[PDB]
């Protein structure tokens, strides 16, 4: 309980413990190649993310077999591919004479959705590819343009394709940039006709996850669940919370989803910037309770794109997201468009280890069990129980055999302060298990009087990582028993 | 105790409560003028900081009477001037043809301290104003240049003014930038012959604080205490921790000092970057226990220099520093060299209020009293006690009369979840009291059967801030009694 | 929190601390005289109790001026007289040839209420002074006789003055003993026509309390409150819980009452014996929360009537009642009919001191403030607050001036681990203040720039008790301020 | 943590839960016969105790096969026989003309150890069978005679067989009564030449325990361990703490022993009576930590010997001993010399159930694990762990297979709030397992792919006790795994 004595004792300096939080990294043209993909994975990259906001399936299919290629050149930790939906966003039209950039000072103008002005639009009018904004929008609303650099107080609603508006601030109007609707119930499908194809393209191409952008409600999840199809039942749906509709509803959404990602980016544009701080820790905490894998993402080491050294805020943000309960850390343009991607993963990583040597494992564990123990599913009771075991005997590991990634995810929920060695035969679960914090998957084959072998796989596999020293003390899990033998 | 239920309930959105954490802001040539100094103070600037690393006393004396000037144009909250020692640093020579910037790739070159190459130096040689590094330095050591963006494995020691070296990383060599000596006992004094003058200049000029850069030990503090002199007894010494010598000793230093500032900048260069995360919270926690005012500083909204919108890390770093116990938030180049200084204070501010509506006031309060209660100085017993009072009766304020800023600082230590109205006659204490988190000073004059008036000053003064609604409930403190009347 | 480490460290042996729990002692013919009344008071008797179940007003008026007489011979601690209502009970008739005691084995017989058999009754019939039982009673009901040593399954209802019955157990039938009706709504008033006189007699005679026997509901209290009258507003009503009607309603009763006494005796007859254990601690705990003075009573050192040494249970019951929160300990026949009354108070006493050196003052204090702090009456906020003060500075005392016994009772509620010196001018409050645990009243006369004197009364008065050593540390309370000066 | 809300919610009335604390009952001539021995066992008697302070081996061997006989007539719960050493006590000589009883008022006299006055002693002199008191005793010491009813200030030491003494109080000197030496290091062997025989007699006769009276040090235990011999390795040594030597050393003694009993009787004579209160809870708490079975004994329902109804103190002492952590409750003369032994066990029992519905199972559990978890033996880690399991899933039972009574004892240590069904093949462990609170042993025969049967023994055996309702939830333990299947 001595938070103050926990704090006053932080005893810094990254020690012997292996990083437990998986590092998600977006890939750009630069980073798309085995050699780099390797220096990246070696440095700490766990999962790879492909933003389907740009790029042809050629542009992407490339990335995959390249990662698959890095796996060939040197397997190391199993890597995971993940599709990131180009959700229902808003791209304004193009400026007439190409790159012409008229400059509104704080004047009145007019946005329209006619396409007649698509390629030919600027200063006087503006195109927006969301044919319905006129319905979902209302005079008084404030539209934002290009990373919310521009504001537009909705003055009126002309026609039903026309919108009288006024620049609330300066800047020059450019072409094709994202439009943000702060405080407007968008009816856009979380998934579009193309998105249905990108998913289907991913499923086919065997990507393990999906980060559905701009999720507003549970149905949206249910929808992307079936669109994924029977062949994609085994793939994870990582809801992306980046708007009010997605927060003023998170709870019912958290229910049906597999995971959740604090899509900081738009979220920070969508709602007030300062609000995030609380709207972040709140969703991670809520996630933790639900037991589902959460991910913090965007601008963590943003500056580490043009620079080799990250800032104070960035470092002291990577660590915090972990203290708040994040299961994974992301990297967007620091890997898909930056000069120092190797250092990126390398700084994130280094910070995660110091950020885990500060956690209050015992008390945090208790708090988590004092929430809805009544109950508790048998796998979760054994989950919590095993965790307690190590806290007592000071166990070093906690080998658990699985296929659904259920048993190791639950233990994860109970955040042990020792490696969670998951021995599995299913290759798929071993890849998407980097979603749950602290889980070190390994794939075992051949084929309950045989599980001792699998347990010897994880033990020896643990030994190679220097996690067990023999005559140590580990806890196993399987059918639902619970072991606690020695090395 | 329900940290999870505290977290899951965060209920964001900046509400009615007034910001309690004072905002420190460095001033640059741009920001130096009343009009701006006002828009700044209005937005939230509490204290002003002048980095004595550059600028003539003309360059500075200006800043002061300009702030004093903003006080004239419109007093608002009392403002505080603060000198920031140009500690014992090491600035490199200049590049020959002015701004010429040769680019080392990872080559061997040679640093020298001859001054014959001071103004004329680059690519082949390099000047350093620390004539002794040759002695304190040793082959194997790793020199850092400009925010440690560059590294230099000390290859050898040529002559005693020459040092064979190799760029451990890329970059282009520029002129006049700070040199960091990670792992080298520097023999330069926390205070120099000039520094003794800058302080004396400040004392004379009535600056309320001093942020001694590069403090290594307690003596250093004792020294700057006497250098300050009798006329400067009433001014605060805010130790700046930016090296290992300052951490591997913090505890004995904390003793004698008034405050402490996590000089993130060099500190992050001095010691490992990731290390800071823990080395930050640890020092703030230690400070809190000691009860002395701590300050977080540098790169909090760094990007908010070239941009109007801050990043995710930055926002979710301003708030965190406050959760970790910081009494004040700083702003370096976001005010002294940035394009959007008004937005800076304006974003910091907005975040601080959301960051204080997340704290666990009751439990944090308890934890703090369970550390060395034995005792406890009478002013601290009354301090803690009063705080408890408000926690029971749900008090809105806590008016305390003082002159030493002792009584209000201690209550501060016990972080009440309501405004701490300090009524005073001493103008000086009312200015430097923005050092202690949550204290809202006000100056009262004229001149114990009269304190009821001063208490009516704070109450009415509280009312103007909408802190009391009459028939509310407040707790007073004075001689040592403890009140608890109604409005 | 370390209950186990609190337990494992109990470090027994009555030490220096003065007993804080007042000792209530009933007086019998034997004990009625100054000399004895003194040896009793000297040994520890605080309050005296007169059971109005027997004795003429001559029989009683005697006791009073005899105690008043002991006060004369030697004042010592101020003593308090207390009337104990001869509540609506049911006494059985007398056995024919005087003390003849027929012995029923498990036979059928017949209870009647004819008075024709009052003085002449036994074996075949039995008299009961409750003329209505026939109505309120019903075949199947189980009557209890003399400390419920005998049981009587109501076989039938003969006539309306006759009741066919069967001894459910052995024993010999004697004369005049109390009859208990477990599970029968008795229509007799908490107060009777005579009781109204005994109270009025007591008020007149200046007895400070009243222990209303057999209270069933709040009205009963309200009734005895007005019966007491204007002249008896200043006297305390100590509800006696000895039936189901009184428990299945305690909460609404606790509201309006001043105190509450766990009338163990009948209560143990009324409801199951084992049930008491929980039905005891529950009512004391509930009392503590409400802040009203509770008293444990009956059979604590029962055997210490015929013997000089008490039993294990008795000793380890006197202490427990105190751990459970009792403000006072009683003595019935161990003082009003026993051979060793001096040893009784002397054993109770000795045990109370060991029983208070085992309490968890800090944690118990916290728990108490975390129940309805919202608020909290100003006198209670100052109450709780002062207590906290001593916990910090390790205060030895806590002098509080009062007249209502409000301020010292509330502090009491917050059970400080140091003497609560109440300085008063009202003699009455100083007598009934032995009701609140830990309060050491003292009477001060003459007659806010003077309270320093009264505070010097308590301090010096504290010194005579060796509670303060000068240069110690005490906390005062008065108008509502809160002091904390030194000795 | 809400002790107050735990207390305020006690919700009395013995409910559905089965008593978990075993009831130890001493047998007298009266109680020695199957019929009674049965009504006793049926009512709740778990273990039987034979005080070897009196009775011939004929007097005792009788008791055993009578209990063994009650087992025959109707097995019910397995019963356990236990020998209770006639430790090194002190019986004064006899009065000359037989029952002559001279009366000392407060005079000086003389105790001697010559035997010449053995049968012929009184008024002038006194015989004591402890030939060494003269050495171990010292002028100033205070001897006690017959239940400490008499005191004797050691005036001087005449000769080395003579002791000048003075009656510190009145009374008449009788023959053969126990002499107590408060504050005198007795060198008497905890075991005597005869005791060595009584044990050996017991071992042979297959009694499961031994309650060594008057233990002073660890050696004493070690001694009775070897005297017991190889054939008695499987029998339990229940140390009896009844003197200062045994408390001022408990910790080193607790080490090597199996159990511990708070021999209240002499202990209360040995040391101050009030002291016990703390010296009781302290030893039980210390026992709990050590994990060894503790027993509270003597005078719990003392009065329930001559009366059918117990007192308030007694009831509210039986329950308390259980709250303080006692694993077993005893009954001395309430069974071996009383008129109502059936009611005795029947009241104890009834109280134990209400006394277990008040415990704070969750918090008490935590506290226990936060003491020395480092560690922790694998059987204890699994022990603690399983307990936690039930707390989560709200398990009803916790079947554990054993032979050493190790696994079920440890779980016991972690006091689950559900029945601990121990399935065993060893008849001996099933009998002495009533030593550990909450354990419900059952014997299973025949003869790890078979343990499912034994688990089905306990489950079905649980069902007969109505502990499981099928589709409930239980936790198993065996080789060291840990199960958690359903019914
Ligand atoms: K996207
Ligand atoms: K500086
Ligand atoms: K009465
Ligand atoms: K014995
Ligand atoms: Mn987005
Ligand atoms: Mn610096
Ligand atoms: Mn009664
Ligand atoms: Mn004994």
């Amino acid at each position: 309980m001595s938070r103050l004595e926990r704090l006053t004792s932080l005893n810094v300096v990254a020690g012997s413990d292996l990083r437990r939080t998986s590092i998600i990294g977006t890939i750009g043209p630069k980073t798309n190649n085995p050699e780099t993909l390797v220096a990246l994975r070696k440095a700490g990259l766990n999962i790879v993310r492909m933003n389907f906001s740009h790029g042809s399936y050629e542009y992407h299919k490339s990335v995959i077999d390249n990662a698959r290629k890095s796996e060939e050149l040197y397997p190391g930790r199993p890597l995971a591919i993940a599709l990131d939906t180009k959700g229902p966003e808003i791209r304004t039209g193009t400026t007439t004479n190409d790159v012409d950039y008229p400059i509104p000072p704080n004047h009145e103008m007019i946005f329209t959705t006619d396409d007649k002005y698509a390629k030919a639009c600027d200063d006087k009018i503006m195109y927006v590819d969301y044919k319905n904004i006129t319905k979902v929008i209302s005079a008084g609303r404030i539209i934002y343009v290009d990373d919310g650099v521009l504001s537009f107080q909705v003055l009126e609603v002309v026609d039903d394709k026309t919108l009288k508006v006024k620049a609330l601030n300066a800047g020059k109007i450019c072409s094709h940039k994202g439009v943000n609707l702060p405080g407007t119930d968008v009816d856009l499908p979380a998934l579009s006709e193309k998105d249905k194809e990108d998913l289907r393209f991913g499923v086919k191409n065997g990507v393990h996850m999906v980060f559905a952008s701009f999720i507003r409600t549970a149905n949206d999840v249910l929808t992307i669940r079936e669109v994924l199809g029977e062949q994609g039942k085994d793939v994870k749906i990582i809801v992306k919370i980046e708007n009010q509709q997605g927060v003023n509803n998170f709870d019912e959404i958290l229910k049906v989803t597999d995971g959740v990602m604090v899509a900081r980016g738009d979220l920070g544009i969508e709602i007030p910037a300062p609000e995030v701080l609380a709207v972040q820790k709140k969703l991670i905490a809520k996630s933790n309770l639900a037991g589902k894998p959460v991910i913090c993402a965007t601008q963590m080491l943003e500056s580490m794109t043009y620079n080799p050294r990250p800032t104070r805020a960035e470092v002291s943000d990577v660590g915090n997201a972990i203290l708040d309960g994040a299961d994974c850390v992301m990297l967007s343009g620091e890997t898909a468009k930056g000069n120092y991607p190797i250092n990126a993963v390398t700084t994130m990583a280094e910070t995660a280890v110091i950020a885990e040597q500060a956690i209050a494992y015992l008390p945090n564990y208790d708090d988590m069990r004092n929430c809805t123990p009544k109950p508790t599913s048998t796998t979760e009771t054994v989950a919590a129980s095993a965790v307690a075991a190590v806290f007592e005997q000071k166990a070093k590991a906690i080998i658990v055999l699985s296929t659904s990634g259920t048993t190791p995810r639950l233990v994860s929920k109970y955040r042990p302060n020792c490696p969670i060695i998951l021995v599995t035969r299913c290759p798929r679960a071993a890849r998407f298990s980097h979603l749950y914090r602290g889980v070190f998957p390994f794939v075992f084959e051949k084929e309950t009087d045989d599980v001792e072998a699998r347990i010897n796989f994880g033990i020896e596999k643990a030994k190679e990582f220097g996690i067990l020293k023999k005559g140590d003390t580990y806890v196993s899990i399987q059918g639902n028993t619970l072991q606690v033998s020695t090395v």
